[PDB]
């Protein structure tokens, strides 16, 4: 039977099961002010999805220059095409190679740059801002989105959506690497999930992305999803309560210590967006601190909810396209205020 929700993360997640039903706001609004994520699934159905796949993405827009991120070590890859990264996305023998000669997990770098969303790319604008959940926070002009209404001692959020793409992360070192590192935002942001490649040539790594959700500590209805349902798994995301952020930092202080860097005792872990916690990392979190995370697998039409202030990271599956757009809830307002 249709249902309007269920609970992940052993109870502890909201799930939406109509992306366009006028009464989520009612079980939304008690989760979303206790400072809790939310998953809204099914957001895919409600788009026009010749408008998301990647070969259009290289046709249309192949010929502009970019920069890309080589995900395993940092190395940035400068001014190539954006065709040299969309024609490798789900062909793995069309990838750019490192010295070793593996084909490279590369992440493309602020595209559409800026704030140029709309302008490159308006009915793909459309599309996604008319299919938002929660749309009296979400859309630009909400009566609950606060982002247009605020003096500037508060701190407003660019004008959006923008656009995250890049390549699945692959073999059992790629485990402890992230495809977006720890940090968090002052803003309110949704995420959508409008598509999600599996590879083929060496399309059959199905199992390294079993041991990858199972070590990165996902609930049992999680796992039910995958082999019972058949979905299409893009990301794994952990997600911290923003009251936790200060322990998140000292533990990072203490682990930069002990690998031998030298940092000053006030230097912010989180801002510099340079650790991705691992399975060791995020037990001695638990273990050390007291805190506990949200472990959350995104799916192909599936919109994560990231309260602001919420300290979290992404390491994609497979090879995704996201799309997020920032908003500022009077729940949160808080977070982004310039002042004491
Ligand atoms: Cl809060
Ligand atoms: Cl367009
Ligand atoms: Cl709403
Ligand atoms: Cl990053
Ligand atoms: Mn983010």
């Amino acid at each position: 039977s249709m249902t309007s929700h269920s609970w992940l993360c052993d109870g502890r997640l909201l799930c939406l099961h109509d992306p366009s039903n006028k009464n989520n706001w009612k079980i939304f609004r008690e989760c979303w002010k206790q400072g809790q994520p939310v998953l809204v699934s099914g957001v895919h159905k409600k788009l026009k999805s010749e408008l998301w796949k990647p070969e259009a993405f290289s046709q249309e827009f192949g010929d502009q220059d970019v920069d890309l991120v080589n995900c395993r070590n940092c190395a940035i890859i400068s001014d190539v095409k954006v065709r040299d990264f969309w024609d490798g996305f789900e062909i793995i023998c069309k990838r750019l190679r490192s010295e070793d000669g593996q084909p490279m997990v590369l992440k493309l770098k602020d595209w559409p740059p800026g704030e140029d969303f709309r302008d490159m790319m308006p009915t793909r604008f459309e599309d996604l801002m008319e299919n938002l959940p929660l749309p009296e926070y979400t859309k630009r002009d909400g009566r609950l989105n606060l982002a247009s209404r605020l003096p500037s001692y508060f701190v407003r959020p660019d004008l959006g959506p923008k656009m995250y793409n890049a390549y699945g992360l692959i073999t059992a070192e790629d485990r402890r690497v992230g495809t977006t590192n720890l940090h968090l935002d002052v803003s309110d942001a949704v995420n959508v999930m409008v598509y999600v490649g599996i590879p083929i040539g060496e399309g059959a790594h199905d199992e390294e992305v079993l041991k990858t959700i199972d070590e990165g500590d996902a609930d049992e209805v999680t796992k039910e999803r995958i082999h019972d349902h058949k979905e299409k798994p893009g990301a794994l995301w952990h997600i911290y309560a923003a009251k936790d952020a200060e322990k998140i930092r000292e533990l990072l202080r203490k682990v930069g210590e002990e690998q031998g860097q030298e940092n000053p005792p006030d230097h912010d872990p989180i801002h510099d967006q340079s650790w991705y916690l691992d399975q060791t990392l995020r037990k001695r979190l638990y273990e050390e601190y007291g805190v506990q995370g949200w472990a959350i697998v995104q799916f192909l039409g599936d919109a994560v909810f990231i309260p602001a202030g919420a300290p979290h990271q992404v390491h994609n599956l497979y090879s995704c396209i996201k799309v997020a757009e920032d908003f500022v809830s009077p729940e949160h307002v808080k977070h982004c205020f310039r002042l004491t």
